[PDB]
Protein backbone atom coordinates (compact mmCIF):
# COMPACT_ATOMS: atom_id res chain seq x y z
CA UNK A 1 0.00 0.00 0.00
CA UNK A 2 0.88 3.30 0.76
CA UNK A 3 2.62 5.46 -2.32
CA UNK A 4 1.71 1.91 -4.37
CA UNK A 5 -1.53 3.00 -5.94
CA UNK A 6 0.41 4.90 -7.94
CA UNK A 7 -0.85 6.35 -11.53
CA UNK A 8 0.02 4.73 -14.67
CA UNK A 9 3.91 6.16 -16.10
CA UNK A 10 4.58 7.07 -19.49
CA UNK A 11 7.83 6.17 -20.25
CA UNK A 12 7.85 7.06 -23.39
CA UNK A 13 4.99 8.97 -25.95
CA UNK A 14 3.55 5.31 -27.05
CA UNK A 15 4.82 3.27 -23.72
CA UNK A 16 2.94 3.05 -20.18
CA UNK A 17 4.11 1.40 -17.64
CA UNK A 18 1.42 0.66 -14.79
CA UNK A 19 0.07 -1.86 -12.45
CA UNK A 20 -2.75 -4.69 -12.52
CA UNK A 21 -4.85 -0.90 -11.63
CA UNK A 22 -3.78 0.31 -14.77
CA UNK A 23 -4.64 -3.16 -16.53
CA UNK A 24 -8.24 -2.84 -15.79
CA UNK A 25 -8.96 1.07 -16.58
CA UNK A 26 -10.38 0.72 -20.03
CA UNK A 27 -11.11 4.67 -19.55
CA UNK A 28 -7.45 5.60 -19.70
CA UNK A 29 -6.13 2.87 -21.82
CA UNK A 30 -8.75 4.12 -24.39
CA UNK A 31 -7.90 7.55 -23.86
CA UNK A 32 -4.37 7.17 -23.85
CA UNK A 33 -5.12 5.34 -27.00
CA UNK A 34 -3.61 2.03 -26.30
CA UNK A 35 -3.82 -0.59 -28.49
CA UNK A 36 -1.30 -3.52 -27.07
CA UNK A 37 -1.15 -4.72 -23.69
CA UNK A 38 1.74 -7.11 -21.92
CA UNK A 39 0.50 -8.96 -18.84
CA UNK A 40 4.10 -9.83 -16.64
CA UNK A 41 2.26 -12.43 -14.59
CA UNK A 42 0.91 -16.13 -14.60
CA UNK A 43 -2.37 -15.78 -12.59
CA UNK A 44 -4.04 -12.10 -13.60
CA UNK A 45 -6.57 -12.55 -16.42
CA UNK A 46 -5.93 -10.12 -19.91
CA UNK A 47 -8.62 -7.85 -18.59
CA UNK A 48 -11.01 -7.07 -20.94
CA UNK A 49 -9.70 -9.48 -23.19
CA UNK A 50 -13.47 -10.34 -24.32
CA UNK A 51 -14.30 -7.25 -25.20
CA UNK A 52 -11.86 -7.51 -28.07
CA UNK A 53 -10.15 -4.54 -28.10
CA UNK A 54 -6.50 -4.79 -27.69
CA UNK A 55 -3.86 -7.27 -28.85
CA UNK A 56 -2.01 -8.94 -25.60
CA UNK A 57 1.08 -10.89 -25.10
CA UNK A 58 1.84 -12.48 -21.62
CA UNK A 59 5.10 -13.13 -20.02
CA UNK A 60 4.03 -15.96 -17.53
CA UNK A 61 6.31 -14.63 -15.21
CA UNK A 62 6.49 -14.66 -11.15
CA UNK A 63 8.22 -12.18 -8.67
CA UNK A 64 10.96 -15.41 -7.87
CA UNK A 65 14.10 -15.28 -7.17
CA UNK A 66 14.10 -17.46 -9.60
CA UNK A 67 12.37 -16.37 -12.58
CA UNK A 68 13.82 -16.54 -16.36
CA UNK A 69 13.16 -12.34 -17.80
CA UNK A 70 15.33 -12.39 -20.15
CA UNK A 71 13.78 -15.05 -21.99
CA UNK A 72 11.40 -13.09 -22.83
CA UNK A 73 13.18 -9.88 -23.41
CA UNK A 74 13.39 -10.17 -27.65
CA UNK A 75 9.43 -11.41 -27.60
CA UNK A 76 8.14 -8.05 -25.49
CA UNK A 77 10.35 -6.15 -27.65
CA UNK A 78 9.24 -7.24 -30.89
CA UNK A 79 4.93 -6.45 -28.90
CA UNK A 80 6.78 -3.23 -28.41
CA UNK A 81 7.67 -2.55 -31.75
CA UNK A 82 4.42 -3.58 -33.49
CA UNK A 83 2.59 -1.11 -31.59
CA UNK A 84 5.28 1.43 -32.03
CA UNK A 85 4.84 0.54 -35.47
CA UNK A 86 2.06 1.61 -36.09
CA UNK A 87 0.79 4.33 -33.65
CA UNK A 88 -0.57 2.24 -31.34
CA UNK A 89 0.01 2.88 -27.71
CA UNK A 90 1.20 -0.16 -25.85
CA UNK A 91 0.53 -0.55 -21.76
CA UNK A 92 2.98 -3.22 -19.97
CA UNK A 93 1.87 -4.50 -16.45
CA UNK A 94 2.39 -7.16 -13.77
CA UNK A 95 0.88 -6.79 -10.18
CA UNK A 96 2.69 -3.90 -8.85
CA UNK A 97 3.98 -2.70 -11.58
CA UNK A 98 7.39 -2.33 -9.00
CA UNK A 99 9.27 -5.23 -10.00
CA UNK A 100 8.64 -7.48 -13.47
CA UNK A 101 7.43 -4.67 -15.86
CA UNK A 102 10.31 -2.75 -14.66
CA UNK A 103 12.85 -4.71 -15.60
CA UNK A 104 10.97 -5.46 -19.45
CA UNK A 105 11.11 -1.28 -19.44
CA UNK A 106 14.71 -1.13 -18.42
CA UNK A 107 16.08 -3.75 -20.35
CA UNK A 108 14.11 -2.13 -24.03
CA UNK A 109 15.51 0.84 -23.34
CA UNK A 110 18.86 -0.34 -22.99
CA UNK A 111 18.52 -2.58 -26.15
CA UNK A 112 16.98 0.32 -28.27
CA UNK A 113 18.69 3.78 -27.00
CA UNK A 114 22.25 2.37 -26.62
CA UNK A 115 21.56 3.60 -23.01
CA UNK A 116 23.41 2.00 -19.70
CA UNK A 117 21.45 -0.18 -17.09
CA UNK A 118 21.83 2.45 -14.52
CA UNK A 119 20.93 4.94 -16.83
CA UNK A 120 18.06 3.07 -18.17
CA UNK A 121 17.23 2.40 -14.23
CA UNK A 122 17.38 5.54 -13.06
CA UNK A 123 15.08 7.22 -16.54
CA UNK A 124 12.04 4.59 -15.04
CA UNK A 125 12.66 4.95 -12.15
CA UNK A 126 12.66 9.03 -11.96
CA UNK A 127 9.50 8.80 -13.84
CA UNK A 128 7.99 6.12 -11.60
CA UNK A 129 9.83 5.96 -8.11
CA UNK A 130 8.06 2.94 -6.84
CA UNK A 131 9.96 0.88 -9.20
CA UNK A 132 12.20 -1.40 -8.10
CA UNK A 133 13.36 -4.85 -9.78
CA UNK A 134 14.45 -7.81 -7.55
CA UNK A 135 18.16 -8.25 -7.29
CA UNK A 136 17.69 -11.70 -9.50
CA UNK A 137 16.27 -9.46 -12.16
CA UNK A 138 19.01 -6.79 -12.16
CA UNK A 139 21.80 -9.16 -12.15
CA UNK A 140 20.30 -10.62 -15.33
CA UNK A 141 19.80 -7.50 -16.30
CA UNK A 142 23.68 -6.81 -15.86
CA UNK A 143 24.34 -9.84 -17.92
CA UNK A 144 21.92 -8.52 -20.62
CA UNK A 145 24.14 -5.23 -20.38
CA UNK A 146 27.44 -6.80 -21.00
CA UNK A 147 25.80 -8.74 -23.98
CA UNK A 148 24.34 -6.02 -25.59
CA UNK A 149 28.40 -4.55 -25.25
CA UNK A 150 29.90 -7.70 -26.65
CA UNK A 151 27.39 -8.16 -29.27
CA UNK A 152 26.26 -11.46 -28.41
CA UNK A 153 22.98 -9.66 -28.76
CA UNK A 154 21.39 -7.75 -31.68
CA UNK A 155 21.73 -4.02 -30.22
CA UNK A 156 18.38 -2.34 -32.33
CA UNK A 157 19.75 1.47 -33.03
CA UNK A 158 16.94 2.26 -35.95
CA UNK A 159 15.74 5.35 -35.99
CA UNK A 160 12.56 3.26 -36.66
CA UNK A 161 11.30 5.12 -33.67
CA UNK A 162 11.85 8.03 -31.15
CA UNK A 163 11.49 11.26 -33.10
CA UNK A 164 14.02 14.22 -32.47
CA UNK A 165 12.12 15.80 -29.63
CA UNK A 166 11.60 12.45 -27.76
CA UNK A 167 15.27 11.90 -27.78
CA UNK A 168 15.97 15.11 -26.87
CA UNK A 169 13.69 15.13 -23.64
CA UNK A 170 15.32 11.86 -23.25
CA UNK A 171 19.06 12.86 -22.86
CA UNK A 172 18.57 15.79 -21.49
CA UNK A 173 16.57 13.97 -18.73
CA UNK A 174 19.92 11.85 -18.60
CA UNK A 175 21.99 14.61 -17.86
CA UNK A 176 20.05 15.16 -14.82
CA UNK A 177 21.41 11.66 -13.50
CL1 LIG B 1 5.45 -7.08 -9.15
Amino acid sequence: PDIENAELTPILPFLFLGNEQDAQDLDTMQRLNIGYVINVTTHLPLYHYEKGLFNYKRLPATDSNKQNLRQYFEEAFEFIEEAHQCGKGLLIHCQAGVSRSATIVIAYLMKHTRMTMTDAYKFVKGKRPIISPNLNFMGQLLEFEEDLNNGVTPRILTPKLMGVETVVKEAAALEHH
